[PDB]
Order: C-alpha cells, then sequence, then structure tokens
C-alpha cells in the first residue's frame, strides 16, 4: 500500500572533480528519506557493487561515498570509478491509482 518508484540517475560529483578526492552522491532535494538506493558505475552500469570490486559506502542514510585513497593501486595510481545513484521513494497508495 506504499507506492514506490525509482528516481532518475543522480551524478553530480566525479572522481577528479571538486575538492573531496572521491565521488559522493546525495539524494538531498530528490527524496526526503529514500526507501532504497542503487549505486552503479557510470561506465559499467550493469555491474552491482558486489560485482564491481571497489571499496565504497552506499546506504539510505548518507547516500553514496567513494574515497579515492581507499581504492586499489600504488603510488599515485588507483582511484574511484565515477558513480551514479538512483533512490527508491515511496508514497501513499492513493497517489498511484
Ligand atoms: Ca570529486
Ligand atoms: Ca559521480
Amino acid at each position: 500500500a506504499l507506492c514506490c518508484l525509482w528516481s532518475d540517475w543522480i551524478n553530480e560529483d566525479h572522481p577528479s572533480s571538486g575538492s573531496d578526492d572521491g565521488d559522493r552522491e546525495t539524494f538531498d532535494g530528490v527524496c526526503g528519506a529514500p526507501e532504497d538506493i542503487e549505486c552503479r558505475s557510470v561506465k559499467d552500469p550493469h555491474l552491482s557493487l558486489e560485482q564491481l570490486g571497489q571499496k565504497v559506502q552506499c546506504d539510505v542514510s548518507v547516500g553514496f561515498i567513494c574515497k579515492n585513497e581507499d581504492q586499489f593501486g600504488n603510488g599515485p595510481f588507483g582511484l574511484c570509478y565515477d558513480y551514479k545513484i538512483r533512490v527508491n521513494c515511496c508514497w501513499p497508495m492513493d497517489k498511484c491509482a
């Protein structure tokens, strides 16, 4: 009885853009509190996080966080993929019919 829908992709940050040395995606201004979140690599969007092999955080409280230094590599090499997220948002059933 809760009408749920997945948002469009959000991709506002990039691993070599901004000042965070990583990729963070938020659902602020899209959903108040998402029921679920889907985090995918831009270049390989069919691969779930379980198939992707990076060290990231993806959850319904903080959204998506990847820190470049957490990724495989040595010296200056190795960083986050660029990620995008959808959020699953739910509303009363009377908003679906
Ligand atoms: Ca960045
Ligand atoms: Ca991104």
